[PDB]
């Protein structure tokens, strides 16, 4: 088959971020993969669900747990278009995700390499591995979103 | 001054309502944590840890209560709301308070292991946040004992 590595799965996540952008949401997409199979896909849906916690990662985790009928996502990898925020980073620990791969950094809310290094905190019983795999399109989606925000505010 | 008015119930009263939710969790076989959201003295939502029932690692009491309050008030921001929880919010829930713009969180026991307010991380006192969530540790030993009893019934099986 064709190459289904990190760029491929992040590209799939980018489609979810695109969908979010089209829906007027902050453009972040996430997918959960287990043994090369996509288990769930989700996008930031804060605006449509009127729920500040409805970040892509959170929705993806809930759907994966629902499909696998399990509270833990051991052996699963999460691919997200933007570095997970503090809330989502700890959700990864709680769900026991194996690894998270992200394509852009979040300087003000990131909980992996930016504001806090939540995933590397010693006290943690389960250790979520991570990888920053930058993709130009992920950052451009965010930059375009903020240009739209400015234009929509007098 | 044309209608009746009264003082809002006290912190102990609301924490006791939360403890009731926590006991329900205990009886349902989950981590015994309960939480409620109050706005202008009125209880908007109540919830308890439902991770096992829902098979959802994110279903902590605070998360469920916030989602329910946002839905009942038809808004993503809970400005003016206070959250009472029987255990110090974990890191995930602590930031959820920030994202939801909750005004203050009041808790009755500490979580030395996952605590995100004063124990592991001080998520609320992070000057990076635009919204500052106020917090208060209002100790009630009964809340700590409920958690200890749970963990005890854990090993003893
Ligand atoms: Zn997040
Ligand atoms: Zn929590």
């Amino acid at each position: 088959g064709s190459h289904m590595g990190k760029e491929y799965f992040l590209k799939v996540a980018l489609r979810e971020a695109k969908r979010a952008f089209e829906k007027g949401e902050v453009p972040v997409g996430a997918i959960i993969v287990k043994e090369g199979e996509i288990i769930s896909k989700a996008h930031n849906s804060v605006e449509e669900l009127k729920d500040p916690t409805a970040h892509a990662e959170m929705l993806a985790i809930k759907e994966a747990c629902r499909r696998l009928n399990t509270k833990y996502l051991e052996g699963c990898e999460l691919y997200v278009t933007l570095e997970p925020c503090i809330m989502c980073s700890y959700a990864l620990v709680l769900s026991r995700i194996e690894k998270v791969i992200f394509s852009a950094l979040d300087k003000k809310h990131g909980g992996v390499v930016s504001v806090f290094n939540i995933l590397d905190e010693p006290t943690l019983n389960h250790r979520v591995k991570w990888e920053y795999y930058p993709l130009e399109e992920a950052s451009e989606l965010l930059s375009e979103f903020f240009k739209k925000l400015r234009n929509n505010i007098i």
